[PDB]
This record gives structure tokens, C-alpha cells and sequence, in this order.
């Protein structure tokens, strides 16, 4: 196994889930297999209880793990399954070693955070990086190791303890730290002390970077990079210039300019890893794929618009998986994505007793949209707004897709318009209240991979179309609700077909309605199984439904 | 979009390992701090919200005690350090404001001026303005003194040189294209000879054109060197510093080690008449702060007299020449001392206030007020 | 934003008084003609629509050759006039269509290059530019051989006089201004 681990810097939220990634993806294009652990320092088991008001949007894996956003990253950029095991949080290890102790398999010794708890951590990181992650059951060759947080923090303190000692219970190349750091540009100067004071911890704290990547608002100065290569003990060959860009599609295109595959290839001895011309040829066909994604983003130039309808929609990265997976359908389409970002509780009336202003930039924005998304938010203050969303779109004739509460809320407007029961309803939002006409029913979270199967009367759908008209469905779940099955055949009289169901057909899980262009709905999140170079389906079909061209796309699929 | 605490929190730490805790955080940031951000620093470090002092940037520096005068600083500094227990008299609490309300004037009449005025200043490393900190300050004192906004246009004097439009036009033509510009020219005082013959085409331009000008150190050098090569025809005459051991016959340059700090210049009697003299309140003595070598060659001072370069100052024991004026031109005037060093925010240095003043019009009107 | 035929049709009228008739109209706009406005021109004057020639107004008189070509002008006046039972040679008509090439030619030389070059021209009465017409045309034809667009920078000589700054500055110095730019003088 090697590691690289890309750790720390001057601040958070500088870069190393996109240098990661990168480095991850680059590493590929020499055939090798890659793995990665998240590492956080924050002490939650997992992200399930937590709101994505911190660290954006919760991320589901097969499993039903609820981990880290950065784990979303590493699948979407690598082409690779994870466990809820290989996101490493305090929580998880130190209750691990409690666990472990209660039970007396410390066999009467004290237990300490060194040697103890920085094994657990050496045990832990060994014990997953071999885990399969690919569609073979090939061991990994090398593991990314994000360290969160910055070095030099308390709750950093076993991570980085453990990391020194690693790179000895290991050898020496199976071990390479990417430093990244922070270079301010202040009155037209580039300002090295902020990344000597990080050399400083690292060595006070027994670590030494390989690569130093410097994040930067312009190129740095080659005499910034001679400085920074005369206080670290490195040569300018080893300073990655990583500096702002509009696109991180890019950044793996920047680093192999500056040599980084080449470096990393001669510093783990990546040449002596046994793989076949059959791995050589994958990994260059690899590169020359992101190579065209990338120019076919460069000089790209027609504009396709997307709604996405939902709340707190000034937090972008509450929706980073949706927002990924939206430019992977504009990538294929070859049309520049402009997300509209639409908050629902704006296009109620109310808000024009509110705040005129917002009123009607958010109705100038629906009107504007090419397609709209409902992207599967989170608490149901916002539904009265996202239920004209959709009657919009069904009135209309504008391309929708529906995720979780976007198959729920499009329900809901087709039973208040079309079967005309008006107060027909969420239960979510009202239980107590006892209404008849139940839209939502409980059937405790729905969570993880499971299969959908499509209704029989159902390959006349766009979706069914998409899916390259395969039997079944398997998609990830986060879902507590169902559609009420005694309102479904009263639904599909009026031409509002449930496509897909579990296989006990109890649960309703994509719609088409009859004769619309495109309107679409799963229960399921269709943003977690999107890839790079493969857009997930009914993202693609919405991007496609709102450029023209749905059918080539279709016939494409079809081959 | 995100103010990142993480720099100063590490800051704080250092602070602590060497054992000094800080009274106030200023925190230099390229917006307002949020302030969500000030209770976190105020989280971080054992101080209170009070004690963070949001220093943003700002285009002007002379706005910054206004803004911590805004920010409760002194309020706090005078709770901090007993400073109503010092000593002080009515008199010296009348000053203190006569101060602040002077400050305020000038803040004032620096945002609601509009009216611009374009100074050259031509020598080399332009590109480094801090090379010329306290010129650009002295231009600034004079320009908010005439309530006219300043723009500097930097000339590097090399690029004024007929060669350069032979290694690359666009330096050429910029460079004259900003001088050509200029409502006052500025030869500042500059250090090694290398740019000189750039520097003697800016001072014939000036002389030819009628443009106010102001030679500092070097600056009344190369004028002389000017008017020697120009007015009296002697088209070698030279810097002494430039040529040395070649042993030319019209030395405008001589050597007379360094002539250092703070000396009494004297006005000679026949120079009443003169802007630079006016300006200084016409009092007999001029005590300003040298850092030269070299004098003007008494020699040639009757031959340039003669042809009505007056020499207008010169040390007590007449050997050396300080101030010039030459006649009929409406500013051409030269000083071998830096009057830069002298300049005080509320009271501009004379020779920089005749030059701005020279190149707004109200030349006049500001003599006026000087005599007063 | 509504082209106006009744000027046109009054100087029809002043024609036929006179005893002429056109053979073409030229309508000089600030706009292509609207083929409704062509066709109501067609209707008072009694020409069809192929005798309104469009001249609208352009950045360069280089191209209005091109323009009454793309007009067929030249086919209606062979067919008005009779110009083909001119008596002609081969060598005659060869060198015919060597000048249209060659007008082709720096007419495509004229939109595509794009490097300027300054020349100030140095005179009285620079604010008249007819007063220097073939000069202009001079400088234009030097210009395009060279492949690089002209800029003429007018300067008033006057105005460079040091008197001029005591009589106005902003006058003295735009006029060192453009004389400093040039890469050129005339
Ligand atoms: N080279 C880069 N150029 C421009 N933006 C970048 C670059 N690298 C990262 N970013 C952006 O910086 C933001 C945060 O980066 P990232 O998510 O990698 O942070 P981090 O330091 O790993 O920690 P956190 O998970 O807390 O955000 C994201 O919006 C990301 O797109
Ligand atoms: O105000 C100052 C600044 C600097 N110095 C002295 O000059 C040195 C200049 O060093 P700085 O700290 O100014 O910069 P640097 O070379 O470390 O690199 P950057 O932060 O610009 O990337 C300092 O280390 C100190 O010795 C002062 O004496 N006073
Ligand atoms: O990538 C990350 C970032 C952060 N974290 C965890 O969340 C915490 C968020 O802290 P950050 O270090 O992200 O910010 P901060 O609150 O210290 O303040 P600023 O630098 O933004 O001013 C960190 O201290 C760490 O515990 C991670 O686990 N991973
Ligand atoms: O104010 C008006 C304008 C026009 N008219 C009547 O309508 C007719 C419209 O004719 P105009 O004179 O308005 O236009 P036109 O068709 O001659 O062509 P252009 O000048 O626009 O190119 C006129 O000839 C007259 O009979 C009025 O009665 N009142
Ligand atoms: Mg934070
Ligand atoms: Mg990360
Ligand atoms: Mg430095
Ligand atoms: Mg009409």
C-alpha cells in the first residue's frame, strides 16, 4: 500500500479535498487502483444528526452511511464505492478504543492516547485501505488520506501523532504529506511568513511535506517559490503553484504541467507496483476522457438555465452533489450551466407583503429557467412555495425533475389541481391535524442503496428511456415517507403513472406524468450515483429536456 | 466569501509561548469584519468585543485615526492606561482637539475636492514608489493644501532617452506622453548617476516650455548641467559623479564626507525678487536637512548669473550654492537640500507647496496667505 | 424609426419640371433601405425596385464600390447603356477584372488588418479635415500598402506654441499630448 496524506495550512477550507481528489485521479491515469479516508477531527459519528447549515450537505453512501461531504468528492472524481469505515472520525476511534476496554481486551494495562488510541488509528487506516472500492475485488494499490481541520489543533493532535508514527510503521516511500497552504497577496506582494509559521508546526509536530501547494489569488512569483523552496528543505520542483480558477474540473490538468505525477512517481516508487499494459492503457484513456470534459468546457458557449427551487439556497454547498451533478448532464449536453438558485418561500405571495424586491427576483427566476429542479431538501417549511414550482412547471410545459420531497411536493400539486382536493397534504408538515386526503404516509429512515423495479405499462416514459429501459432501478434512499398507495390508481386514472416501485409495490419510488415533455420524479437522491465522465440519468434528462436534443440523447443511451 | 479566523488565532498562541498578552486586536482585512467574526476572535483571545478593532483597507491613510476614533480606541487606551491621571493643564486639552478638528478639516477637504492636479516625478526604480515615500507624502501636503486632488504620474527619466524608442516604443511613448501631461514637474533627488541624461531632457522641457518645475539634490544638478549645456553653450559640461577621471574643463559638479543633516542656508541680498524666497516668508535664513557630496563649481556661478540663473541661497560662508531661481520663468527653482524631510501634514514643506501651487494656478493667492 | 419617402419624392418632381428623368435613385440613409421603402420609391418615381440603389452610410468609401457591385449596378447600366456593343479586346477585359481583384484585395486588407500606426499631421484649421483631403487620402494609401491602420493625429501648430498655455492649458497640452504619441509626422 502507499499513502499520501494532504493535510493542514494557514486555514480551513483552503483546497485538499480538491487536491485530493486531483491527486487521486491523476495517480489513476498511471492504471493504478486508488482508495481514500476522510479524516475529521470533529467528534460526530456520522453526519446523519447533523444540519447542513456546517460542512454542507450530509452525503449517503450503499451502506445508508451518512459521512462526510468530502467522501462524495472522492467517488465522483475516482470511480469508487466507500464504507461508512473509511470516513475516521474522533467520535469513531475513541469510541472504539472505550468499547474495547469495557470488554477488558487491553488485558488489565492502562490504556493511553500514545501507544493506545494512535494504533487504533494505524490499525484502522491499514484495516481499510485494503478494502475493495472498485467494480473488481483488487485490493487498493494507494490510499489518499484527507487529514480535515488545520495542524496544530487539539483535535488534530492523535491524528498527526498517529501520522508520524505511520510513516515509520510503514516505510519510507509508502509515505508521501502534501502540504497545502496559504499565500496572501497584499499592496501587489506575495507574503511567505504564513506558510514558514506551518513549516514550523509540522516540524514541531515530527512531519515534513514532500509537496508544498501553495493556494494563491495569482501565479506565484518564481522568487516567491525560490523563498518558500529555501525555508522548507525542499527544491522548486516540489512548490505546486495551485492558484484560483474558475473550474476545478482544471486542477488535475494543472498539476500534471507542473510535474506532480512525475515527482510522486520517483518519491513512492510508483514504477514498481506491478500492472499490466492492460492497467496502462485504462489509465491514458482515463486521461485523454478529462482531457476532452475539460476543452469541451472551455469552448463550449450556449447557455442552458436550470431553477433549483429549495431553502437557504445562499449555502451552495447544501446542494454540492445536486450542483455536480447538474454540470456532469450540462457536460455531456456541451452547454454552459447557469444554476438559478431559487429560495421556494420567496415565490409565495406573502413575501410580496414582505419584501417586494424578493418577490419578484425569484419569480423572474423561475420564469427564466430552461428546466427546474426540486433537489430533496431537508424540514417542510418551504413546501406552499415549491407546490406553485411545480404547477408551473405541469401548466407550463417547462422540463422538472423532483428528488425525495420532489416527487412528494409534485404529488401534492397534482392532487390540490388535478384530481382537485385542495388541502391534500404532506403529513410531515401537519400529522395531528388529520386530514383525509393523505398524500404522504410513514411506511425508521428508508436509507442506502436499494432496487427500484419499473411497473410493467411504463417503457412509453422518458425515464424508463434513460435508465437504457434496464428492469431495474438501484439508487441510494433517505427517505421516512411514502405516497399513500390508496390515492396512487386514483392518480394513474388521471394520468399521473407511478413508473417504479419496490418490489413489494407498497412504496412509489418514479413518476412520469402523461404527456409533458419531462416531468420527472424519484424518492430516491440521484445526485450520490453521478460520475464525472457518466451524468446520472435523470439529471441528463433534465438538462437534455431543457436544451432540445432529449431524443439524440435517448437514442444515444439506447446504443 | 468567508473571513477566515484561523491566521490570528495562531497568532494569539505565539503571543502566549512568548508571554505577552495583547491589549487590542487590530485585524487588517480586505473587507468590514463581520460581526460574527469579531465574536470570534473575541472567543479566542481573552478579550472583549470593545477590544477588536476592525482596521479594513482603506484608499486613504489619513482616514485611519478617524476610523478608530469611531472605534472607542482612545475610550479605551484612557481606561487601559489611566491616562486622565497624567497631568495636563486646560491649555494643553484646547490643543489636543484644535488638533482633531485641524484633522477633520483636512479629511474633510481631501473627500469633497475634485479639481485634479497632474505632478511628474522623473527618476528611476519608479516602479518601487516607497523609493519615494516621503516625496509623495510632500506632494500630498501640498495638494491638500490647495484643495486640488494629486495624480502622480511616474516617469522613469531612462525611458525619456531617444535610445529607448530604438529597445522598445511603448516605454518611449508612455513616458512622454506623461510628461507632456504634467502641470508641474518634480526632479526629486534620486541616488547614482545613471539616469542623468534623461533627467537633463525633463529639465529643458521645462525650461523651453515654460512648465513649473522643482529640482531636489540631484535636481538642482542636473538643471545646472542644464542651463550650462543649453543657455550659456558649453554642450559637454557635467556631473563630476558621472565621469571623474575624464577631466572635462566645464566641471558643473564639484566635490566640496558627506555634507549630513540639519545647516543653516542663507538667502544672497539680490533675490527679494524671487517665488522661492517669497514662499519661505522672506526670513533670512532657511534651516533644512542635506545628504550630498558634491556642490556647484563657484566658478561657473558669475558666468550663470551673468545669464540670469541666480543663486538665490547659499551656505554662511558663500563656497556653496543651495537655492536657485532662475529669472522670468514662472517656477523653475531648485533646492540642494531635501525639503521632503521637513514636511508636516498640516503644514506643507514651501518648495513642494510652490510647485503644486505653481501647477494649479493661485501661486499668487498662496503667497498671499504666507505673508500674513 | 421611420424612413421618409415625401424628400425623395419631391426632388422626382423637381426633376420631371426640369425635364429629366432618372435612371437609377441612390438613397443616401442612416440605415439599410426597408424593402417597403425601397418599393414605395419604386412606385413614385417609375422605376422597378432593381433602379433604388441602397448607399447607406459606411465607416469607409473603399467599400461603396462593393456595395453598388453587390447592387448590380453595373448589370443594370450594361443593359441601360448598351456597354456591351463597345468595341473591347480579350486584353481589354482581362485588365478589367485585374483592377476589381486588386480593389478585392485591399479592401479585404483594409478589414482584417488591425496594428495601428499614429501620424500627426501638423497644420492650421485642423478641425476643417477637407482642408487636407488629399493628403488624408495620401496617408490612407500609404496605410494600406503597409497593412496597418491609420490613426490621424490632428494637431493644431498654434497650439503647440508656449503662449498657448497662458491663453489654455487644456489646448497646449492635448496638442504635446498627440504630438508625443505619434509615431509619425507630416
Ligand atoms: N484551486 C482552487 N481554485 C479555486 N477554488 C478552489 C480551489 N481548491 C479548492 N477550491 C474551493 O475551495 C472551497 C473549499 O475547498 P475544500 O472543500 O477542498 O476545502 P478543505 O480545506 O478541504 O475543507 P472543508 O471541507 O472544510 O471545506 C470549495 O468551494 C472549492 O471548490
Ligand atoms: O517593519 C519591518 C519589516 C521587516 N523588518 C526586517 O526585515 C525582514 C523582512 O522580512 P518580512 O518579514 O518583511 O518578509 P520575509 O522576507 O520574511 O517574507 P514575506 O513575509 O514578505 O513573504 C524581517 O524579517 C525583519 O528582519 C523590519 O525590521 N521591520
Ligand atoms: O475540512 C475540514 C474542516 C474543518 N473540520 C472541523 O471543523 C472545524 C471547523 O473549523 P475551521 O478550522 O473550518 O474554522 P474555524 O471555526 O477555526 O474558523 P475560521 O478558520 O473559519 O476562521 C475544525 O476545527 C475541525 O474540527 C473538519 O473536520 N474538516
Ligand atoms: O398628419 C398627417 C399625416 C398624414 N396624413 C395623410 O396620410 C398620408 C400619409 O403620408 P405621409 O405624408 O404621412 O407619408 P408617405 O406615405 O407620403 O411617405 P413617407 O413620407 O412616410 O415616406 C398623407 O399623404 C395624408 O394624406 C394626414 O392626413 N395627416
Ligand atoms: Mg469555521
Ligand atoms: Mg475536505
Ligand atoms: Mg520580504
Ligand atoms: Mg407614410
Amino acid at each position: 500500500m502507499k499513502y499520501v496524506v494532504v493535510s493542514g495550512g494557514v486555514i480551513s477550507g483552503i483546497g485538499k479535498g480538491v487536491l485530493a481528489s486531483s491527486t487521486g485521479m491523476l495517480l489513476k491515469t498511471l492504471g493504478l487502483k486508488v482508495t481514500s479516508i476522510k479524516i475529521d477531527p470533529y467528534m460526530n459519528i456520522d453526519a446523519g444528526t447533523m444540519s447542513p447549515l456546517e460542512h454542507g450537505e450530509c452525503f449517503v453512501l450503499d451502506d445508508g452511511g451518512e459521512t462526510d461531504l468530502d467522501l462524495g468528492n472522492y467517488e465522483r472524481y475516482l470511480g469508487i464505492t466507500l464504507s461508512r469505515d473509511h470516513n475516521i472520525t474522533t467520535g469513531k476511534i475513541y469510541s472504539h478504543v472505550i468499547s474495547r476496554e469495557r470488554r477488558g481486551d487491553y488485558l488489565g494495562k492502562t490504556v493511553q492516547i500514545v501507544p493506545h488510541l494512535t494504533n487504533a488509528i494505524q490499525d484502522w487506516i491499514q484495516r481499510v485501505s485494503k478494502i475493495p472500492v472498485d467494480d473488481t475485488g483488487l485490493e487498493p494499490d494507494v490510499c489518499i488520506i484527507e487529514l480535515g481541520g488545520t495542524v496544530g489543533d487539539i483535535e488534530s493532535a492523535p491524528f498527526v501523532e498517529a501520522l508520524r508514527q505511520f510513516q515509520f510503521e510503514v516505510g519510507r516511500e509508502n509515505f508521501a504529506l502534501i502540504h497545502v497552504s496559504l499565500v496572501p497577496v497584499i499592496h501587489g506582494e506575495q507574503k511567505t511568513k504564513p506558510t514558514q509559521a506551518a513549516i514550523k508546526d509540522l516540524r514541531s509536530l515530527g512531519l515534513i511535506p514532500d509537496m508544498i501547494a501553495c493556494r494563491c489569488s495569482e501565479e506565484l512569483n518564481r522568487s516567491t517559490i525560490d523563498k518558500i523552496a529555501m525555508f522548507c528543505h525542499v527544491g522548486p520542483e516540489q512548490v505546486v503553484n495551485v492558484h484560483d480558477v474558475n473550474s476545478t474540473y482544471h486542477v488535475p490538468l494543472l498539476l500534471l504541467k507542473q510535474h506532480m505525477i512525475d515527482y510522486l512517481h520517483s518519491r513512492l516508487k510508483l514504477g514498481e507496483v506491478p500492472l499490466t499494459l492492460e492497467d496502462k492503457e485504462r489509465g491514458s484513456q482515463l486521461l485523454t476522457n478529462w482531457e476532452n470534459m475539460t476543452k469541451n468546457l472551455d469552448d463550449s458557449d450556449d447557455v442552458v438555465k436550470i431553477a433549483l427551487v429549495g431553502k437557504y439556497t445562499n449555502l451552495k454547498d447544501s446542494y454540492l452533489s445536486v450542483t455536480k451533478s447538474l454540470e456532469h448532464a450540462s457536460m455531456k449536453c456541451r452547454r454552459q450551466l447557469e444554476i438559478l438558485w431559487v429560495e421556494a418561500s420567496n415565490l409565495e405571495p406573502e413575501t410580496q407583503e414582505v419584501d417586494k424586491n424578493k418577490f419578484h427576483d425569484s419569480w423572474n427566476k423561475l420564469s427564466s429557467a430552461d428546466g427546474i429542479l426540486v433537489p430533496g431538501g431537508f424540514g417542510t417549511r418551504g413546501i406552499e412555495g415549491m407546490i406553485l414550482a411545480a404547477k408551473w412547471a405541469r401548466e407550463s410545459g417547462v422540463p422538472f425533475l423532483g428528488v425525495c420531497l420532489g416527487l412528494q411536493v409534485a404529488a401534492i400539486e397534482f392532487a390540490r389541481n388535478v384530481i382537485g382536493r385542495p388541502n391534500s397534504s404532506s403529513t410531515e408538515f401537519l400529522d395531528e391535524t388529520l386530514l383525509a386526503p393523505e398524500d404522504q404516509v410513514v411506511i425508521t429512515m428508508r436509507l442506502g442503496l436499494r432496487p427500484t423495479i419499473f411497473q410493467p405499462n411504463s417503457e412509453w416514459s422518458n425515464i424508463r428511456k434513460l435508465y437504457g429501459e434496464v428492469n431495474e432501478v438501484h439508487e441510494r434512499h433517505r427517505h421516512r415517507y411514502e405516497i399513500n398507495p390508496k390515492i396512487v390508481n386514483d392518480m394513474e386514472s388521471r394520468g399521473f403513472i407511478f413508473v417504479g416501485k419496490d418490489e413489494t409495490g407498497q412504496r412509489c419510488e418514479i413518476f412520469e406524468l402523461k404527456g409533458h415533455p419531462y416531468y420527472v420524479g424519484t424518492q430516491y437522491h440521484p445526485e450520490y450515483t453521478s460520475k464525472v465522465l457518466e451524468p446520472s440519468r435523470p439529471f441528463w434528462g433534465l438538462v437534455a429536456a431543457a436544451s432540445g436534443t432529449l431524443g439524440e440523447v435517448i437514442k444515444d443511451i439506447n446504443l
